[PDB]
């Protein structure tokens, strides 16, 4: 049936068939996705922001990736005539505290080669954002904003232009050596006689590659811990309030990039995102839980470690999230004059945020395979995580993945 | 924009909004569903039986939906050419206090016309079930099965090709009075500009027609109580057990049929539904509640006077479904060589039953209006048991309905 | 100091087990340890004040001659301290004919067992003993009695210091340590300060039996789980409708006896006690519950194993207990005349059922030590379960405990 | 068990006012009655055991004048009754400039309510009182002390019962009927009744639950607060040699986690300030969902918590995780680790709520049955200023009921 399969139609899963297919045209490869459309999930719920490579360590593949993903980004959007907006970014410090950390970005970001970096501060900071108050802010004007879900939509239509096939509905359930083939492992849907064979596996699952490494023999390890990315909606009688996107200081022990002020592509102005954890894989609303996920998080060896150490991170963006009055006053040192009637609760998105043993927060490529002989070891393998921002670094991050896949698999 | 919209991509949204417009073949007629395909709900999460009509009491509606549509699907599936099996059905009784109430189900079954209803003793069990026991069973050798999902989707198909529009994607969030004009209903989705104006709204909304009757200014009541309809995988070496439907002599107090044995489309052997309370509407995945819609369904003024009656039945639900060796002595009174290594939790539906204030189980029409949005738009929170089987015979009933309500033609 | 012999425990077991002791030794140093401000304010004060006759238990089992003997011996005891008592008779009444052949089977153990005055019943009989209690055949045991349980172990107490032993209220046992030499073995109260030194001991903890013999290095097996008995109050209005004891035909794998009508010795009519699983140890009201007792209730290897039987059982007490109604309809086979609006809820006791490994409900005589030769091990003997019915047997359990520790203590 | 009053609570402000009324009323028959088989068995026999001195309190008001009364009533009771105490100096550190401004606010409020010698004493000062802790400023009041209070409670009982009254332990008030004595009291054991003319509640964690057996307001509703306490390791227990407070948030009625000895020479830390779960919820584990329900379903409980629900999860991380409490408490004693303390006992504040979440720290008196009155909250702190509430209240009920 397949030479190769792809699970996941994500905008990861997406990009990295469609660079599978444009390298070797003669491939049969499949994408598998258990929703009925692409980008459902992580890729059709995020900021919509094409990042620049501000905050990632000098030297490192993550800053590589987003450097390279956003230039390539720009250039696709161009290609297939994607709308998308340059709004620009302003990372904007409260107190001479946060002028520490914002020169330290400054460094970072100079370093990376971030195109027409430049320290503000004084009135320039309202030459950009006339209602934006603050210290210093660092001005990065090529951050923009798109629809990833929709150029979500686009690698999946170019990766079927190349013969690709994309069996949405299709929710993998169980991996299964093929009877004594060519085609030696076959791959089953929830629904009964729904199946498919192939040669080789690669998953993308987002928040369930955990799982999905799972059912190929691999290690609970690293688990998918979920994080929820709260938005609120400002009222479209202050939308000018904000023209870009407004970033707060934050903490560089952690890859969250704080709550900000970013324009959608229709005009909207969202506030967020927050980090609140989730009790549910795809708990996208508050109260919507899952008690295996509580049991199987809590007992996970990494959890208590981390929260060991940042439980008050965590409880102080949930209490900002029970209560928007505490949000909204932290909001206010950056636009004062937004109040609690200004703003209404938004849609969130789920972060699939990787963690080890230890407490750490992965941001780097895991990729894994089973510990089998085996035909379901060997041939399956699980991209448990890729390094943030995976939407802006997405066309660079499958060009990793399809060299990986080409290394495990001797394909071409 | 359009002159009648049904809200809801079931089998019984798309199957009235395709009778509404072969009758009417001049209607502007539209279908919102918030999924991304039809059947996505109840009518793709079913045990894919098509019933004959056998428990229900005659002369009621009910029976008479249940018969009616089991022929109209037959034919339907003939004229469309959707694969589908005549397993048949044995309803098998396990001990005499259970044989008296299987003779009550043949003569509802003979009154009901269910073709062709006979009572079989227990030796011949194993002429039609070489693995089934039992003392006594009723054959109905015209149920069968069928992919309901795949009708849905047909449905569909048929109003499109009659001029119907599909939006997929379209959560219905809010009913509003059309500002200036000839469509005085304008319908809010989720995303901003996502709007579509209509002369009369017909909503079916499953597991959420409480919700959207809400949001035209109808009463709470009845509420939609959801229950998980799990289901059991039998492995394929065991497979050949079981030939058709077999299903066991159920409490005629309640709605539900029972755990039963059903070959699916594929030819594996699915043990099922249960009868679980959901601890979410949408709670097809088995750990999965949500606070808000458990609080509501328990703070429900029907929900505690059912449970002060019938709490021990559903007791004895959820702990076979906690201990599936329970599960599995149940099934050995059928099918004895089958052990819990044979089987494997599989998916679930999730069943939309309606519920007034004194707790009863609704199980019939249930048409509801507000006191602009109250006379235009017309809520079906509840349709006749089974609905998926009855799909053709209920939209002709709905269709009646608002072509009465709306002055349609 | 201190005591050759302290008992843990100021319940009927342990108040009887050291009247019993210091008796037959009149020159031993003896102290009673409880860690309540009272005596017999647990299991042995929330009972149902019935004085068994010894029907149900196997004959030949020391069980079964343990609660003939102490029920001779308690009706002795009672008139010796002029204890007021009712020989109120008791009625086991079967419905059905199913019951009826559990009946006869439960006379034939009565029988066997040498039960005073044994007669089965039957038919318009059964209304010359209960005028309103309705059935088809009933067992009559006319020395079944009622009893104030809680007012006998205070009397068990003053016995105990009348004869010179100490009674230690407020002592809440927290650990045994080894004395570094006249009196090897040092108890440790919750409050600093607060020591007691001896040569042996013996506990009778109730509900923490096994958490005192973890103290001297026990396993955790046999565990206590915790059965809540809860008890409805009929009427004034309507006390005259119920004589005697009136119990039903019960199921022979518990060890529980079902819901009954019994009177009080006020004149009260208590129906119960139900066997709900208790949420908590010394869980006495509905709600109480404690995460740490629930989590280790559950996760003990035995009560997964027992629920995997007999979860059903115990889902009809709760279901019952619940929903009163439900409760109602179920007497209302026994006396008919009794509604819903003619009872109110009234105290509950909690049950300290011993539970092995295998999930099996122990009704049987525990004893445990540590696994070694010091002091810990060697000097510290732990009742971890009583035979039923513990009050009825409290003082021919009392002289198996004696004859026990005088084995193996050497005392004597 | 006929009796002209009945004091319903055997904590310390219950046997302090039945001791007060008994005194000035030596033929009033008068009884106690108490749940358990003891006296001060939770708020007075789980406290911090100080004897404050009247610094935080807002002067002229009725708590800073009944808590410096209360504790110079109480040294002279425990001098009388000859009870042990250690009168050992406090010190309310601070360690930033930030906190050197809120203690020169306890400075001006200690010396206007006569607190004596109150003085602020400078950070190279700190050593020759606590030598092992730190601060850059710090205010102290010499005559703070520390008593069991509950051995005060037990006394005062005893005071009680030589004066003619009578203590009934293990009595349980369950219901007031109509019953010479027209009010009945029923305990929750058979037969277990008293009758009396006039009836006074002192029910600590259920004084509204007490309240609504005879008709009254759900409000002011009491929240249970749970205060842990770390125990420091006998090693160290030289490092601290009285009390070590810090500077609190004056916003809230609580004191913080400090650094107190015990009668028996042991170092206890804290007591901290977590919601519990249940009325007499001593432990975390231990909750009540009835008692979880209404306490979060309470008009003021979402009102408070959408102002300080910062400060109370900041608290309960702490309580989780123990390195967190402890970099705290090194503020003020550095070379302490996590192998220097143990988890110790806990008390439950019987804190009372408004309907607008606030938390209410003065006298709240009840009536229903018309001869019950409830004591629903008194000003704290309430074990020190004990003797001085019991006057106040006695006076209360010679106006309600007209005794005298
Ligand atoms: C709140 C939020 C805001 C963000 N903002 C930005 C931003 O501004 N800029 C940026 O560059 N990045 C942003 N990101 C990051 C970006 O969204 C993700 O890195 C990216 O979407 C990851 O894509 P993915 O395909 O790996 O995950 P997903 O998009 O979630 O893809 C996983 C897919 O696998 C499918 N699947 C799972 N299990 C199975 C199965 N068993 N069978 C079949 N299919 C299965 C799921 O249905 C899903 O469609 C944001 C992320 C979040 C959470
Ligand atoms: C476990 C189970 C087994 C069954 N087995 C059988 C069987 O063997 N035989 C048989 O005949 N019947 C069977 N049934 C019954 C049958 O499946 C249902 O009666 C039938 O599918 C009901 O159709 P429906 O369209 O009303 O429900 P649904 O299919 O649930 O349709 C409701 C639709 O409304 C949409 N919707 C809801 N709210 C909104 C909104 N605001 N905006 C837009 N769209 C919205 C939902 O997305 C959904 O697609 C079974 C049912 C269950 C639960
Ligand atoms: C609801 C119910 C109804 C019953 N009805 C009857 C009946 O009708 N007839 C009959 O014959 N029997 C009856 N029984 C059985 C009888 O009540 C018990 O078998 C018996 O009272 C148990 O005696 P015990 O002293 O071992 O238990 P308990 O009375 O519980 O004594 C244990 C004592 O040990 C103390 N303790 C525990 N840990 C420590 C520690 N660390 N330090 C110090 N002290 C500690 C406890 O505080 C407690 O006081 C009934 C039991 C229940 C639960
Ligand atoms: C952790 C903590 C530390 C503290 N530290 C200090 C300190 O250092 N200094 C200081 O001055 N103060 C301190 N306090 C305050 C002081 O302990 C209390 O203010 C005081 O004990 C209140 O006394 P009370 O009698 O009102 O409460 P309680 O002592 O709780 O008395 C209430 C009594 O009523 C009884 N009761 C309740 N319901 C019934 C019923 N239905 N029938 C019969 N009886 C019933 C209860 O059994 C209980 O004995 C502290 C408090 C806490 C919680
Ligand atoms: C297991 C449970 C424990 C949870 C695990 C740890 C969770 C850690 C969450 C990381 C926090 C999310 O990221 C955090 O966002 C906040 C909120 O914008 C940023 O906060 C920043 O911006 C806000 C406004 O947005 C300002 O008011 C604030 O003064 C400034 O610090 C932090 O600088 C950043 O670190
Ligand atoms: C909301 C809280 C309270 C819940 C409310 C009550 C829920 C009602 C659920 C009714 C039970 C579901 O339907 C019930 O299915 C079971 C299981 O097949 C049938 O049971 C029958 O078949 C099974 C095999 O499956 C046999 O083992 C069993 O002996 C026989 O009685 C019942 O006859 C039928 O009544
Ligand atoms: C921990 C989870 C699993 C729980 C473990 C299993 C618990 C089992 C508890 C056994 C039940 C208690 O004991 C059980 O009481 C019931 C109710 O009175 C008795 O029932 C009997 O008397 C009642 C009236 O009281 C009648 O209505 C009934 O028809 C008759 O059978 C049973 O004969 C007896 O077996
Ligand atoms: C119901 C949910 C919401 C809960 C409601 C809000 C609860 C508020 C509780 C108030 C906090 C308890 O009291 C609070 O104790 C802490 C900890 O000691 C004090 O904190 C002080 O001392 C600690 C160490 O002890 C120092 O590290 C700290 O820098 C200093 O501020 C606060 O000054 C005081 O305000």
């Amino acid at each position: 049936d397949y030479d190769l399969v792809v699970v996941g139609g994500g905008i990861v899963g997406a990009a990295s068939a469609r660079e599978i297919v444009l390298r070797h045209p003669s491939l049969k490869v499949a994408v598998l996705e258990k929703e009925c459309k692409l980008a459902k999930h992580q890729s059709g719920h995020n900021s919509g922001v094409i990042h620049a490579g501000i905050y990632y360590k000098p030297g490192t593949l993550k800053a590589r990736l987003c450097v390279e993903g956003m230039h390539l980004a720009y250039a696709y959007l161009d290609e297939k005539k994607i709308p998308y907006k340059k709004t620009g970014k302003l990372i904007v410090a409260t107190d001479e505290k946060e002028v520490k950390l914002l020169k330290d970005l400054e460094k970072r970001g100079i370093a990376n080669n971030v195109p027409d970096l430049r320290m503000i501060e004084g009135s320039e900071i309202q030459e950009i954002e006339p209602y934006c108050q603050g210290v210093m802010a660092l001005h990065s004007p090529h951050t923009g904003i798109v629809d990833w879900g929709l150029v979500t939509e686009h690698y999946g239509q170019d990766f079927k232009q190349c013969g690709g096939d994309i069996y949405l509905d299709f929710n993998v359930s169980k991996f299964t050596e093929t009877k004594e083939t060519d085609y030696p492992v076959t791959i089953h849907g929830a629904k009964p006689g729904q199946t498919v064979r192939t040669k080789n596996v690669l998953t993308c699952g987002g928040l369930q590659s955990d799982l999905l490494a799972e059912k190929t023999g691999c290690p609970r390890d690293p688990r998918i811990v979920p994080f929820r990315g709260e938005y609120l909606l400002l009222t479209k009688e202050k939308q000018h309030m904000v023209k870009g996107n407004i970033y707060p200081v934050p903490d560089p022990r952690f890859p969250f990039l704080g709550v900000h002020f970013t324009p959608r592509m229709d005009g909207s102005i969202w506030l967020g995102p927050n980090a609140v954890l989730a009790l549910k894989r795809e708990g996208y609303t508050w109260g919507d839980i899952n008690l295996f996920e509580l049991f199987d998080a809590l007992r996970y060896p990494g959890f208590v470690k981390m929260a060991s150490k940042y439980i008050g991170f965590g409880l102080s963006e949930m209490s900002k999230s029970w209560f928007i009055n505490l949000q909204i006053k932290a909001l206010q040192k950056y636009i004062p004059d937004i109040t609690e009637y200004d703003i209404q609760r938004g849609p969130a998105g789920v972060r699939a945020q990787a963690m080890d043993l230890d407490g750490n927060l992965v941001d780097d490529f895991v990729f894994d395979r089973g510990q089998g002989s085996g035909a379901l070891a060997k041939r399956v393998l699980h991209c448990r995580n890729a390094p943030s921002p995976g939407a802006t670094s997405s066309l660079a991050i499958a060009k990793m993945i399809a060299d990986k896949i080409e290394n495990e698999f001797s394909i071409g």
